[PDB]
């Protein structure tokens, strides 16, 4: 069984006010943290590490933290793209040109024979998510089929594990469209704050579950 | 004007912790159920939305769709003459007969009570989208946040989320439209729910914002 996982990232702001440092340096941790996560993934055999990046609505922000976030979660591929695959989608066209030019430029320089992907998804938002396929094939085709649908949703496969630190219980505009059966971490530990025993006990929790799919075991 | 969405959950594993049969653990399911939409109505929620099956679920044996399908129904049965009931979900892989039932029970609801009890059935996000653009595909000229929100499966944004039954996954019941729906997840069996258990997760619910 080709297990993947999804880490959806927050908790930088209240870990700067909680240290009493800056947001900058706050996401500089988050890099290294995300660094530390990224190499923890490819060690556990995860196909593929998902990071969801950012919801649509972020890029309403000041320039100022759009630039910073951005920038910070741009550094890990900067770091790290020389040894594995990466990739990214989402709702592209409201991410500034210069973090699209930036990434296209890293994928284009990783390693797309890796067995390990890094998939930054950005602007997640189901509604407009779903808005754009419908408008992409409004009227041209008889009728959305499955195989179309998750051709062309942002995450490219089901998820199988989704892992969220910071204390918060929802899915925000993080959710998977194509994952139904996606299994679900919260732990109130701040993402800065994870360790490598944190994540491995994720793991046996989410490990441990039983996976139905809907039905009864036979 | 608060709403709540329960995700059932634990029938089989009730029914194998009390040593009874599958059918009388979602009798005990119809009782509890039942409670459950006079608690939610005592606290105010103006609609309760309650996540009866996914498309996954009908590709069980004929048995326990009916049963659960049964269930479910037998809950309108009891509570149809005193609030206002709806559906909505992928109705075309529910069977005709629950169908039919439950369109009847829906027209002699008390369509001007103040609180709703809402099922969705045959919940999944990819064939609720597929189903939306196959509907107003060519009869329109964009697809809008406004025409999204009034077709999806839940016609509003939920605000809590409750799972009991110690699984924290969706299980295909994610409202697609609400981006700020909180979740409360609890280990504790659907039908070993109290209404302290409900009431102590709508402090948990309440106490985040
Ligand atoms: C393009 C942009 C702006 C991306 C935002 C990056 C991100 C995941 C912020 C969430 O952390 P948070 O600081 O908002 O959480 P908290 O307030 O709890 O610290
Ligand atoms: C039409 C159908 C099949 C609806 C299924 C409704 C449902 C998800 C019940 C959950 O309890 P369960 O039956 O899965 O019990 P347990 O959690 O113990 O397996
Ligand atoms: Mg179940």
């Amino acid at each position: 069984m080709m297990t993947n996982l999804m880490l959806l990232p927050d908790g930088m702001r209240r870990w700067s006010q909680k240290q009493g440092i800056s947001l900058d340096d706050s996401y500089a941790a988050m890099t290294d943290k995300l660094v530390e996560f990224t190499g923890w993934a490819r060690e556990e055999g995860f196909t593929t590490f998902y990071v969801t990046v950012s919801s649509v609505a972020n890029y309403s922000r000041s320039e100022e933290q759009v630039t910073t976030a951005m920038n910070a979660f741009t550094e890990v591929v900067r770091r790290c793209h020389d040894t594995l695959n990466f990739n990214y989608s989402g709702t592209l066209e409201v991410v500034p040109e210069r973090w699209l030019t930036e990434l296209e430029a890293l994928r284009a320089k990783s390693d797309s024979q890796s067995d390990f992907t890094l998939h930054f998804i950005m602007g997640m938002s189901l509604a407009h998510e779903v808005i754009g396929i419908f408008n992409k094939f409004n009227g041209k085709i008889p009728a959305l089929t499955e195989e179309l649908l998750a051709a062309n949703a942002y995450v490219p496969e089901p998820v199988d594990f989704l892992i969220r630190p910071g204390g918060h219980v929802r899915m925000s505009s993080f959710y998977p469209l194509m994952s139904p059966f996606a299994e679900m971490y919260f732990c109130p530990t701040l993402l800065n704050d994870m360790t490598r025993a944190d994540f491995d006990v994720a793991l046996e929790d989410l490990r441990e579950r039983d996976r139905r799919y809907g039905l009864y075991p036979v």
